[PDB]
């Protein structure tokens, strides 16, 4: 009969999760054997564990887990436990432990420093290009950066590796403000505004934000001080900023490859939920249980293979 596969989703109105989900979703439309339950956890873990409950309740044989909560894995882990029902967490990358926990627990996601080099690099070459960026002429980026959320790891990687390439590459950085919004335009808007309307606004050179719909909240803030000369980095490649990269509002991203880490989580899903091994009739690498998909930075000049 059917195959029925858990799915949650932190929460759907983030720019990333919701094209994930979208192609999630058009993959079981390929499956016909595969019945997806799909959830919204409305980034909330409590409403996630929930949902969870009752999703082992209905009996599926796979649960595909985007967390709320990257810590609450082991929480999850021994929900699924309990019913011995394999999980493939993806984009929220548990601990190592966790992982290694359940023999039955996988991950699908990205090398997460990758995307902090490759931001760095993107950094690199067009400052070396625009010295005008430059404002104050001391060879350095005076920066503002937009984090994602405390804790996960690609927030964490990509702040800590897109100023560490850029001093690796002999950039000199000065951190002039760094702060958290969340993942979220709106947040990301309303402390970039903040920042514009502060004493020393005027030094700020560069905006790096860890994703793109940070990005566009500070696109949006500069607009409306008029200093949109300012340049904006973002990472995820979502459409509307592949949008703005041909308009010039976004300086560069970096393709998070949504289509491909929604099929490898389907297929390792449908596999376990088979009982079959994960990886059986694909060509994914699976690598002491996780699988990576590669990043690849996007500006102007390769834009053409994007849009
Ligand atoms: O966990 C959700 C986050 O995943 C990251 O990989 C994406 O770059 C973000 O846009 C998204 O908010
Ligand atoms: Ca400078």
């Amino acid at each position: 009969a059917d195959t029925r596969i858990g799915v949650t989703i932190y929460k759907y109105d983030d720019c990333f999760m919701s094209v994930v989900r979208k192609a999630i979703e058009q993959d079981a439309k390929a499956a016909p054997d595969v019945q997806l339950l799909m959830n919204d956890s409305q980034n909330d873990q409590s409403k996630q564990n929930d949902q969870i409950d009752v999703l082992l309740a209905k009996g599926v044989k796979a649960l595909a887990i985007n967390l709320v909560d990257p810590a609450a894995a082991g929480t999850v882990i021994e929900k699924a436990r309990g019913q011995n029902v394999p999980v493939v967490f993806f984009n929220k990358e548990p601990s190592r432990k966790a992982l290694d926990s359940y023999d039955k627990a996988y991950y699908v996601g990205t090398d997460s420093k990758e995307s902090g080099i490759i931001q760095g690099d993107l950094i690199a070459k067009h400052w070396a290009a625009n010295q005008g960026w430059d404002l104050n002429k001391d060879g350095q980026i005076q920066f503002v950066l937009l984090k994602g959320e405390p804790g996960h790891p690609d927030a964490e990687a990509r702040t800590t590796y897109v100023i560490k390439e850029l001093n690796d590459k002999g950039i000199k950085t000065e951190q002039l403000q760094l702060d958290t919004a969340m993942w979220d335009t709106a947040q990301a808007k309303d402390k970039m505004d903040a920042w514009l309307s502060g004493p020393n606004a005027n030094k700020i050179e560069v905006v790096i934000a860890n994703n793109d719909a940070m990005a566009m909240g500070a696109v949006e803030a500069l607009k409306a001080h008029n200093k949109s000369s300012i340049p904006v980095f973002g990472v995820d490649a979502c459409p509307e900023a592949l949008a703005l990269v041909k308009s010039g509002a976004l300086a560069g991203t970096v393709l998070n490859d949504a289509n491909n880490q929604a099929k490898a989580t389907f297929d390792l899903a449908k596999n376990l939920a088979d009982g079959k091994g994960a990886a059986d009739g694909t060509n994914w690498k699976i690598d002491n249980k996780v699988v990576r998909v590669p990043y690849v930075g996007v500006d102007k000049d390769n834009l053409a293979e994007f849009s």
